[PDB]
C-alpha cells in the first residue's frame, strides 16, 4: 500500500526531495537547490503517520535509508553530498534538466482548469508547457487567455448581471430618500461591454504574467495529441511542430451548440459573441432555458431591453424545478416574456449588423408552438443557449486510445486518468463532473499535485454547490427535492421551508414571499440535510458556507443550535420549522 | 434523572398531555381538544429514547401507566374518559383556566427576547401577559412596540446602512454605463426617515397582532416586580394595580448612557433619538467607538455627511483588532474624520432646534486630546455611543432576591433562571450572554418550550457569529486571532489569511487589497478553525453559513475539500493557503 503510493510518486515527481524537519543537511539541500533557483516538492517524512515505513520503502529506490533523498524524473540523484557534489561542479543544472522529453507537463488548454493546473506543477519543478488557441466563433470573435469563464462566461456574466441589480438599485434609491430624475437615466450597453472588456483585457493579461513569472511555457497554438507524449502545435502562422511532454492534461472545454435550423450559424449569436458584443442587442429572442438562457435574458430585461426566452419544455432541467419555477415567476413579473413550449423553425435576415454605426440588424424568427399555432416575430438579436459541446476531435487523434462517451467526453477514472495513463482531463470536458470553474480549479490544482508532490487528496465531487446568477438569484448545494424522494422514498423525505423578504426590500417597496428557501431532509437519518436550496439577492454569498455544513455532514439540529446573524437573508435557515407534509403554509 | 425531568415538566407545564403517536383515545383527546380551542403541549413517547421509562414515572403522578395523560398546572386532570367527562359536562373551560395566578407567564418588557418568549409559551396553552412600556428619551422622543432592534436598534440601522450603500451603487452605476448626472443628485433625509418610520410601524402593528392572535394579553404599562409571583402595572393613566403569574421572564433590554459633563443630556442625542430624528442630523460628531458608533458614523457619512469620531482610546473593543484597524482604515479614507486619543470634556449651545423648519440646531464640543491640546468644534449634531446599561432598578424591588452583578445584570444559570426559581432572564440584561437579536430569540423561545412543553434543549451561546453593519462591512464567528493566541498560545495558532476584490468593485474601479479574510486555526486540534473574520460587502450572509460549521467543528481541511462558488466573495474561504507565519504577502 505504502509501497504503491511511493513508486507512483518517485515515477512522476519531476524534482522531489524527501525529507525531515529536524534534518541541517536537508536544509542545506534545500539551500543550495534555492541558491540555483531550482523548484522543486518536498516530503518532510517526519509529519506522516507512516513518514518511517517510507524511509524503509526508500531504500528499495536509492538503497540507502537516510535522509536527505533527491530525485528527478525517476531516478534516485543523491544524497546531501552527492548533490553538493553536482553543485560545486556546476553538474546540478544539467542534472535536473534531463529529461526524455521536452517538458514534464503538457496542458492543452488554458481555461480555467489548465491554467490552475499548469501553475501549481511548476510551482513543484514540473517543467510546464500551457497551450490555448481560441477557435474564432463564425461572426469572428475571438479572445484572449483564460477561457470559457474569464472571456466569455461567469465573469463578463456576473458583471452585467451587477449592472442589471444596479438597475433595481437606482429605482430603490428614490424610496430610500435619494433624489434623481429616473426619466432621463438610460442605459449604454457599449460603454458596459468597454468596462468588461477592459476587466477581462487586465485577466488575459494577468494570466500570461502569471505563467511567465512561474517559468511556464505559454503557446497560443492549437495542440493535437498525436500520440501519449506527442503534441503537434499550430501556430498563428500555420506552422506545424511537435513538442513531447511526460504527463499530459487536457482541458480544452467546451463550446456553444447552434440549432440545425436554416438562418441559425449565419444570423443568430451565442454567448460567446455576446459579452463582446460591439452594438446594442436591441430587441431580442433567447432560444434556450439553461441557466445561461435565463442569466442572460435576465439582465439584458434589467438594462431595459424588450426580452423574449423561448422554451421548448421546461426550464433549469436538471435544477429542482419546484426552483426553477420560482425563478420563472419572478422573470415574468419583471419584464422577462416567455414564449412556452415552443421551437425555432428558421431565422431570415431583415437587416445586416451595421458595422459602422454599431447598431444590430433584424431578424425574423419562425417557429410554432406545441399546440400548432406558429411563431413569427422579428427580432434584434437572436442568442442560441440550448447547451455546449467538446470539440475532442480537434485535439485527440483517434488513434491515441483515449476513450470518449456518448457525448463526446472524457471517461475518466476518480484521480481524473483517462484510458491513457500519463493523459488526464479536469474541467468540462471530464464526463459526468458539475461543469463549474472553481471544480476546474479544485480539479487541475489537486491533480498537479499527485503528479509532481507526492499526493493523494482526490477532488470531491458530491454536494458541489451553485448559484443562478438570474435578476433573483437561485443559490443550491445538494439534491434537489424530487432527486431526494426518488432516492430515498417519499416517507423518508422531510422539507423544511420559508418565504422570507430581505431588509432592503421593505422601505423599496418590493415583494413578500416570494424570496424562498428550503431544507430537504433524510428523516431516517437524523434529518440529515441532503439539499439546500434558496431563492433571494446575494444567494451565492448565502449559499457557500452553508456548503462546508453539508459536506461535514450538517442535519436540521445542526443548523437550528446555530445562532442567526441579524438582520440578514441567510439567518433564516436558523429557524426554519414548516414542514411540506404539515401543509401550512410557508409564507410569512 | 428522568424523574428530575418529569417532575419539573409537570410542575411547570400549563396544559401538557402525554401520549403516542399510535393511540386513538389519544387523538380523541386531541380533537375534543381542538374543538375546544384548548391549546396545550403533547409528548409522544413512541418517540423517545426514553419514552417507555416515562410511562412508568407517570404513574407517580398519575396512579396509572398508560396514555393519553392530561395534566394542568401541575395536577393530573385525567385519562381520555375523564376529559370527555369534563368535556361533555362542559366543566373543562373552568378546569383548563383554574390557576393561583392570573397568568401562567408574564413577561416584562416586549421585545426581540419577550415576544418571542411570550408567543412561544402561548403556543402550549400558557396563559401569558406581555409588558411592554418605552420611557422616553431626554428629549422626548418615544416608540411603540418591538424592542431595541425593531424601533432603534438593528432594523433602522440596517436600513440607514442600505441607504449609504445605494449611495456607492449611484457612483458605480455609472461606470456600468447608467447616464445620470450625479452632480444634481442629493440626499432627502426626512423622507428616508419616513420610509424607515412606516417600516417600524409596520412591524410595531405586527407585533400587536401576533399577540392578539396567539391570545396574549398585550399590557403597555411598566412593570415591576414586587414579590416572585407579583407584578405591579402603572398604566399610561398612572392607574396602579397588580397582577399575578406562574413563572416570570424579565426581558427588559437597556438604554444608552451619556457621559457626565456638562451639556450631554441637553443638547446631545443618543442611537434612541437618531433614527426617527426630525431634521436632518447636519455636520455631526459620534462620541465613541463601539460598532453603533461606526455604524452611524459611516452611513450618516455616505448620506453626504460631515461626520467626525470622537474616539478615547481603540476602535471596537472586544472584536478583533487587526480587523478593527482595517474597519476605521476604510472608513477615514471614505469620509468619515476621526478625532484620535480624544475625549469631551463639554457641550455648549449655540443654536436650539428648530423644531418648525425641521433644521438642527448648532453645538460647540469642547475637549482634550492625549498630547494636551485641546479639541474645540462645531456641530449640527453631537451622537453618543459610549455604551448602554440596563435599568433594573426600576423595575426589581431588591426584596425579591434577584441577584444582580457588578453593572446591574442579572445572574443566571445556563437555563436563564435567576436566583428567583420562577423568574428568568434574557436577552440583554442576562449577565455574561452577547446581546445581540438572534441570541435573546432563541433564548426566550427556547425557554418557552422548557417551561411549558418540557423540553430539554439549552440555548448554545458559544461561537455566536456577529456582522459589524460599517461601510465596509465586518463579519466573524468565533474568538479573535489574539484571544486565540492568549488561550492557546502562538506556537500553536496557525491563521490563513488572503485579501480579496469583488468582482462587482473591478469595473467600479474600487479598491484592490482592502477587502480581507482570515481563518484563526489550533494546531494541535486538526487545524481547528476557532475563527473566521471577513471584511467586504455583504459579509453577514458571507459568514452566517459557516457559523453552522464552525459549532459542528469544521477544520480547515473542511474548508478546503470544500468546492466554492464562483464569482463571489464568500469562495476565498475555500482556497486559502498563505499562513501569517510564513510572512508571505496575503495581496492578490
Ligand atoms: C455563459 C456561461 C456562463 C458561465 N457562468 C459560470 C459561473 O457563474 N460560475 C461557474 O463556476 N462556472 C460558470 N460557467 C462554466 C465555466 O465557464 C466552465 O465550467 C469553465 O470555464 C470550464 O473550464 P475548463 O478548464 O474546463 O475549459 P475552458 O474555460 O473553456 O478553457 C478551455 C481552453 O482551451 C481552448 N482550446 C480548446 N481546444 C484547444 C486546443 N486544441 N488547443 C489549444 N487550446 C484549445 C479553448 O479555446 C479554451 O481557451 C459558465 C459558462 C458559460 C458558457
Ligand atoms: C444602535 C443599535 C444597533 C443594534 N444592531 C443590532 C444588529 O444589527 N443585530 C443584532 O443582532 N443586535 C443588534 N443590536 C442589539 C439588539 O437590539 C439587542 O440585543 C436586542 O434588541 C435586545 O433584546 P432584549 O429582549 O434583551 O431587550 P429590548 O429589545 O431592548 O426590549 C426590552 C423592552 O422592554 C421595555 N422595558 C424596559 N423596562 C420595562 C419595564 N419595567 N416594564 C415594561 N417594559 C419595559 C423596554 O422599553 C423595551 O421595549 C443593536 C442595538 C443598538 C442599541
Ligand atoms: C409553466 N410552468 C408553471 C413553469 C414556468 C413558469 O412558472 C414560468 C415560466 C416558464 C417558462 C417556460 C416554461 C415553464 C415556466
Ligand atoms: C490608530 N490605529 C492604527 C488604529 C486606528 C485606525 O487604523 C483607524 C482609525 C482609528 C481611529 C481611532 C483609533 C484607532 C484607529
Ligand atoms: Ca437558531
Ligand atoms: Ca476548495
Amino acid at each position: 500500500g505504502t509501497s504503491q503510493w511511493l513508486r507512483k510518486t518517485v515515477d512522476s515527481a519531476a524534482v522531489i526531495l524527501f525529507s525531515k524537519t529536524t534534518c541541517p543537511y536537508c536544509k542545506k539541500v534545500k539551500d543550495v537547490l534555492a541558491e540555483a533557483k531550482i523548484k522543486h516538492a518536498t516530503i518532510e517524512l517526519d509529519q506522516l503517520s507512516n513518514g518511517s515505513a517510507i524511509q524503509k520503502c526508500l531504500a528499495s529506490f536509492s538503497k540507502i535509508e537516510t535522509v536527505p533523498q533527491m530525485f528527478v524524473r525517476g531516478k534516485f540523484i543523491g544524497d546531501s553530498q552527492t548533490v553538493l557534489k553536482y553543485y560545486s561542479n556546476d553538474e546540478l543544472a544539467g542534472i535536473v534538466n534531463e529529461s526524455k522529453y521536452d517538458y514534464d507537463l503538457i496542458v492543452i488548454g488554458g481555461g480555467s482548469g489548465g491554467l490552475a493546473a499548469g501553475k501549481e506543477a511548476a510551482k513543484y519543478g514540473a517543467k510546464t508547457a500551457v497551450l490555448d488557441y481560441v477557435e474564432p466563433t463564425p461572426i469572428g470573435t475571438t479572445w484572449g487567455l483564460g477561457g470559457t469563464c474569464v472571456n466569455v462566461g461567469c465573469i463578463p456574466k456576473k458583471l452585467m448581471h451587477q449592472a442589471g441589480l444596479l438597475s433595481h438599485a437606482l429605482e430603490d434609491a428614490e424610496h430610500f430618500g435619494w433624489s434623481l430624475d429616473r426619466s432621463k437615466i438610460s442605459h449604454n450597453w457599449s460603454t458596459m461591454v468597454e468596462g468588461v472588456q477592459s476587466h477581462i483585457g487586465s485577466l488575459n493579461w494577468g494570466y500570461k504574467v502569471a505563467l511567465r513569472d512561474n517559468q511556464v511555457t505559454y503557446l497560443n497554438a492549437k495542440g493535437r495529441l498525436i500520440s501519449p507524449h506527442e503534441v503537434q502545435i499550430t501556430d498563428k502562422n500555420q506552422k506545424v511542430s511537435t513538442i513531447t511532454g511526460n504527463k499530459i492534461i487536457l482541458a480544452t472545454g467546451e463550446r456553444p451548440k447552434y440549432p440545425e435550423i436554416p438562418g441559425a450559424v449565419e444570423y443568430g449569436i451565442t454567448s460567446d459573441d455576446l459579452f463582446s458584443l460591439p452594438y446594442f442587442p436591441g430587441k431580442t429572442l433567447v432560444i434556450g432555458a439553461s441557466y445561461v438562457a435565463l442569466e442572460c435574458a435576465g439582465f439584458l430585461a434589467s438594462l431595459g431591453g424588450d426580452v423574449t426566452v423561448m422554451v421548448r419544455s421546461i426550464l433549469l432541467r436538471g435544477f429542482d424545478q419546484q426552483m426553477a419555477e420560482k425563478v420563472g415567476d419572478y422573470m415574468e413579473n419583471h419584464g422577462v416574456k416567455f414564449a412556452k413550449l415552443c421551437v425555432p423553425d428558421e431565422i431570415k435576415q431583415l437587416k445586416v449588423v451595421d458595422t459602422e454605426n454599431n447598431k444590430p440588424g433584424l431578424l425574423l424568427v419562425k417557429g410554432h408552438y406545441t399546440d400548432g399555432k406558429k411563431f413569427e416575430e422579428e427580432f434584434e438579436t437572436v442568442i442560441f443557449a440550448v447547451g455546449r459541446e467538446p470539440q475532442l476531435s480537434k485535439v485527440l487523434c483517434e488513434t491515441v486510445g483515449v476513450k470518449l462517451d456518448k457525448n463526446g467526453r472524457v471517461v475518466c477514472t476518480d484521480d481524473e486518468q483517462t484510458t491513457v495513463s500519463n493523459v488526464y482531463a479536469i474541467g468540462d470536458i471530464n464526463a459526468g463532473k458539475p461543469q463549474l470553474t472553481p471544480v476546474a480549479i479544485q480539479a487541475g490544482r489537486y491533480l498537479a499535485r499527485r503528479l509532481f508532490a507526492g499526493a493523494t487528496e482526490l477532488t470531491d465531487y458530491s454536494n458541489v454547490a451553485t448559484t443562478v446568477f438570474t435578476p433573483l438569484e437561485y443559490g443550491a448545494c445538494g439534491l434537489s427535492e424530487e432527486d431526494a424522494i426518488e432516492k430515498y422514498g417519499d416517507k423518508d423525505i422531510e422539507v423544511y421551508h420559508s418565504n422570507f423578504k430581505p431588509l432592503e426590500w421593505t422601505v423599496a417597496h418590493r415583494e413578500d414571499n416570494v424570496c424562498y428557501m428550503k431544507l430537504v431532509c433524510r428523516k431516517s437519518d437524523n434529518m440529515r440535510v441532503l439539499g439546500l436550496h434558496v431563492l433571494g439577492p446575494n444567494a451565492g454569498e448565502i449559499t457557500q458556507g452553508y456548503a462546508v455544513a453539508i459536506k461535514m455532514g450538517a442535519t436540521k439540529a445542526d443548523f437550528d443550535r446555530t445562532i442567526g446573524i441579524h438582520p440578514t437573508c441567510s439567518e433564516t435557515f436558523t429557524t426554519l420549522h414548516v414542514t411540506k407534509k404539515s401543509g401550512v403554509s410557508p409564507i410569512v
